[PDB]
């Protein structure tokens, strides 16, 4: 017996992550690694889905459940292990857990639950089909996105730790890469809406004043800096 939906969780922007892919075989588990939303996130909020949408607002929602107590962190750094866990009768187990803490919380869902009709799982499967190079570009566009938030979370971290790219830094590096970084978070978060080149556009503007300073800080000129590309949860 197979998944007659795509499995997954909701991520930042209302959009759909993959879990379990459709028509993957029972039993089985899979697993990926997410992060906060915010800075100093105590809660993540876990909302699972079934359908073939990017945004899971045309999805259908299988139920959610939090996990709180997480350790105060910057943003993408706390480790959220998700996992899904399918049986042979169809049983859905998925769990979160802190992979620093070892807090978990977990729920489980019955295939009865809220049943779609079988109506609703063909109409679900011809919207992904008529729509199919629509959901296409828009996904492209999330993960361009997400990549350059990703690329702007990583940065603002790294300047304040010492640990790392903070205590190499010095200023007027590390105001200048601060502000930079600031101004385009500051863009980010009214230009969601941005096409795929204007989000292209700005990411190669960070970087070409991060990448001058990352060359000198270190010896080489081939040393790029990158992000971690967590998804992120809000809570």
């Amino acid at each position: 017996d197979v998944c007659p939906l795509t499995l997954g969780i909701e991520t930042v922007g209302g959009v759909m992550t993959k879990l379990i892919p459709r028509n993957t075989v029972v039993p089985t588990k899979k697993s990926q690694i997410f992060s906060t939303a915010s800075d100093n996130q105590p809660t993540v909020t876990i909302k699972v889905y079934e359908g073939e949408r990017p945004l899971t607002k045309d999805n259908h929602l299988l139920g959610t459940f939090d996990l709180t107590g997480i350790p105060p962190a910057p943003r993408g750094v706390p480790q959220i292990e998700v996992t899904f866990e399918i049986d042979v009768n169809g049983i859905l187990r998925v769990t979160a857990e802190d992979k620093g803490t070892g807090n978990k919380n977990k729920i489980t869902i019955t295939n009865d639950q809220n049943r779609l009709t079988p109506e609703e799982i063909e109409r679900m499967v011809n919207d992904a089909e008529k729509f199919a190079e629509e959901d296409k570009k828009l996904k492209e566009r999330i993960d361009t996105r997400n990549e350059l938030e990703s690329y702007a979370y990583s940065l603002k971290n790294q300047i304040g730790d010492k640990e790392k790219l903070g205590g190499k830094l010095s200023s007027e590096d590390k105001e200048t890469m601060e502000k930079a970084v600031e101004e385009k978070i500051e863009w980010l978060e009214s230009h969601q809406d941005a096409d795929i080149e204007d989000f292209k556009a700005k990411k190669k503007e960070l970087e070409e004043i991060v990448q001058p300073i990352i060359s000198k800080l270190y010896g080489s000129e081939n040393l790029y800096f990158q992000g971690s590309n967590r998804l992120l949860l809000t809570g």
